[PDB]
């Protein structure tokens, strides 16, 4: 048959996006056996940068003061703070909860030691089987930075993610800073040469290409500036064009550009230090126009990118936007953006990557995303129900298999 | 009886607003006996542009190989793309459901064999009866362009229209591409200079004198790009300053401006090729100040330029802004825009156009924005019927009568 | 006895948002004992220029004519044309309704001649105890001009406002328009020279501690454009630059920033001529970097600068964001706005201000946004309680008194 009742509707939504495994094709984890680059702790939680940036709006504490106590005082200072002092509203405060309760945690009691003593009698391979279990993550795509030593290390090594971790190449330090990282490149055989000559493209193309065989990355990353242009004559410009662009092209391999952030505009913050600002569509358009045998995942900081940059998705097959970036993911944001998106592209775009920095984020993550997508996705259905249409569970299931899995792995090939 | 609750207060605003005959006043539809121009049938429907840019989002079929397709052929792939192998929740798809089961089809079966019989035994004359009479539209006003080789025979030929049609003066070729439009009308004895000399300037105002008495237009309409300005030393802004807007105060004719769209960054999509960007505020604001007897007619492309407007009719008792256009006719922004504009507007404003460019499409078109537009209407009844006012079902009547039509006729006088 | 229920936290947190005493800490309201200057009535409501706007998209009385009748006279029309020829759906209007509500008069009547006659018979400090009682508003906070000679006078004569009214030195003259303003200072003794040297330097600096000595302000503010930039090399650069800064971190004074207004876009509406601008975050995000012992006070007007704020919010510890004002003081924007400053802040920001003129205002402004603040808590609240944790009433109630009144004393010291 089909649903014939909106109650059998909902609880089918919710049920098929609760039960979907899901790809989460944007983080900051690692495979286990990386070492301790894998973040998981309830202090790691609590210190997430995001905390970090909402406790200085209150404590007296000096940044100098906060950044030379443990991560144990810093935990302490933001529970006391952001949770006791104040109640925890906030996402990312009500995202520390959600993981605590998750992992069978009770966050009544508001026991922090208690919580401690539960990751300390665990490994890193078992909270990771425990947590991919909880949020029901089968697939999780890393950020692999070979620019950063300790990363590095571990890929030269030959060290094989365990095999439910993706790689994905960050091109930050050649493509953003590319007259101090040329050095190290030179440094590592690289022979890049002072002008941009076909020695030196040849070289760089020669760096990605080895880095490709050596990751096997589901795509190549970059972040950008709100004056993110293309074309442009700069190191940038001619690096993406003469360089990344046909290297991606040869591999088949996208290009994800997440655009709008604003580095460091509060330095002392450090990580928690970034801002945002509007971009103009001008260089993705150009992009995805005069490259259409390139792929490219597209990601955007501001609020007021989102609507514009769903109608380019309807402009272009070779683009695939995903995910509600850093300050997009919040609850009212989520929602918006998720009904423009569905509204103007049906399932054709990837609705939320989690971004996680901290193992544990996983749970709230997605749960809070999932609750919010499976929302819209009774809204929509309902909506066609009304008109005469029938939907089945099968059908259901296939729409939120594309929507978190599907869609990101039919695109990257 | 009393309205003396939310409840009954929704249910008179939904029986109001159903019941309310609509004028749309800004559609590509033609009355019947202009011709094929006039495009119905399931087949239209599912060709309409918004589903092709949807569907090559998904299908491996090439752009080349699609539009080499006959139209049935056509239709059969954006079925089975965009309504079999995913569920059809978007807007558009949606939208071509509504129509099928407003017409007494029946979306359950999937019969696109069946639903096209329907079809293949009315004629254009019986079919408009039976749309208008569903989406309950007592006036529909057209796009006419006298630079359109075929729609200009029709007028030269003394053609009038149905009664329940009405003219509206599109300019485009003239205020965009004068420099090409300028030899087309040299040669229909328009006279025009190289040089804007008073020659040309009485050629030009001479074209859009012979096209009023020639049509009788509602108001005359341009649609232009994020860059717009004005004042400005260019064709356009010379044709207006000179031309336009002095023979549209003799004739008090209002001028509509369909601002925000970026004309073809995908050519090989044809219409589905269309982008959009922000605009700014300064020409239209600058129009209106300056040219006190001028009405202007405004509706934008940009979701980010939608509360600014409603500032800026805040200020203007000249300007008259309209609907949800393109990419604002969705769902989520049809909602936030319609709520801005009535909570700093009251009634003053026209919530909705269809802007159907298949017959059938005034069906969902309305059937959808009504819902919305309903909903919004209660909220502010019941927001001040709670803080003591009075409404009665004879007021409801006439706020929405004047939403959804008189206050079009009462502002084009 | 722990909440159990989202129905019985929707009690809890309406009760403490409505019992919570309300620090208005931005209105153009009055102590009673400066005069005429403190606007109150149902005329004055109904003649609040907000409503000037909206009857003139109605009335075909000319803006001239408007003018020339008598504030009776002005009421009656706008009360004809947006109450008895329209619904007053509006979000003005409904607040008009609700203020007569709140005084125990009777909307359902529409005998504005009864209501007039509640007014005749209370003297301004009478009216100032019922509002301030009805609308719970226990300390409200000035603009006071000290450019403007009427209230200037009030100043020199040692008037000291009413103890539940704080005073604000409101800039605009001094800052916006120096070149016209400079003449007034050194006809006040400021001998402030045409070069901007030490010599004007130090006697502009003696004007704002003059000042601030005589009216012992909370903050120094200002109104700026969409065009606002800083650093810049202009008088208000300077003077902001050299003078008010050094002098507002002497004494520990909040700077208070209302950006985004474009001044006089339609002259012959006066007050209700002002438009808006989305402004860049450059010159705010400068100021906090750089001067990280200044306070900062921000509000902006354009839609689209919103939630960049927040996040500029999340950067810098010496920013109070603050309100939701002008154009932005309507149901779906204050919802939107305060979900998104909550779910990135917490409850580090002030909510809401009123901006009220006129003196009944109190009532609807606190109304109609305390209705939406409690639901935004409603449903952060339930939140967390759906992750384990357990808020307390009286946590509810000191969250509440933080976000409608310390939040604000506690930054202005
Ligand atoms: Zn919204
Ligand atoms: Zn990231
Ligand atoms: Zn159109
Ligand atoms: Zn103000």
């Amino acid at each position: 048959m089909s649903i014939n009742s909106r109650e059998v509707l909902a609880e089918k939504v919710k049920n098929a996006v609760n039960n979907q495994p899901v790809t989460d094709m944007h983080t900051h984890l690692f495979s286990p056996n990386f070492g301790e680059i894998l973040l998981w702790d309830i202090d790691e939680l609590l210190t997430y940068h995001y905390l970090v940036a909402e406790v200085m709006r209150w404590t007296d504490v000096s940044i100098e003061a906060f950044w030379a106590m443990s991560k144990r005082e810093q935990a302490d200072l933001i529970w006391e703070e952001l949770f006791i002092k104040r109640s925890p509203v906030s996402e990312a405060c009500r995202g520390v909860l959600t993981c605590l309760q998750g992992l069978g945690l009770d966050p009544a009691t508001r026991d922090l030691q208690v919580y401690r003593e539960y990751f300390a009698k665990k490994t890193s391979e078992e909270q990771v089987d425990t947590v991919l279990q909880l949020a029901n993550v089968s697939d999780v795509v890393m950020t692999n930075d070979p620019f950063d030593d300790n990363e590095r290390i571990s890929w030269l090594e030959g060290k094989q993610p365990d095999s439910r971790f993706h790689a994905a190449l960050r091109l930050d330090p050649l493509l953003n800073e590319y007259e101090q990282t040329k050095h190290r490149l030179r440094d590592w055989g690289y022979k890049v040469n002072d002008e941009w000559n076909e020695g030196s493209i040849q070289e760089v193309k020669r760096f990605l290409t080895d880095w490709i065989e050596r990751m096997d990355p589901v795509y190549m990353a970059v972040s950008l500036p709100p004056t993110f242009s293309f074309p442009e004559e700069s190191n940038r410009g001619r690096i993406i064009r003469d360089c990344l662009l046909p290297v991606a092209e040869k591999h088949n391999i996208p290009f994800a550009m997440m655009i709008g952030v604003k580095k460091r505009v509060h330095p002392a913050l450090g990580d928690a230090g970034d801002f945002v600002g509007k971009a103009s569509m001008d260089g993705v358009e150009h992009l995805l126009r005069e490259y259409p045998n390139n792929k490219f995942l597209v990601t955007m900081l501001s609020r007021e990118n989102q609507h514009e940059l769903v109608v380019l998705a309807r402009k272009f097959s070779n683009l695939m936007i995903f995910g509600c970036w850093w300050f997009m993911n919040n609850p009212e944001i989520i929602n918006e953006m998720t009904r423009m998106r569905m509204e103007m592209l049906g399932t054709s775009f990837i609705p939320q990557h989690s971004d996680a920095r901290v193992l544990e984020q996983l749970i709230y993550k997605w749960h809070h995303s999932k609750s919010i997508i499976a929302e819209v996705l009774i809204d929509k259905y309902d909506d066609i129900l009304q008109a005469g249409w029938e939907v089945t569970e099968e059908e259901i299931k296939r729409d939120v298999a594309d929507l978190f899995s599907r869609n990101f792995w039919r695109f990257v090939g």
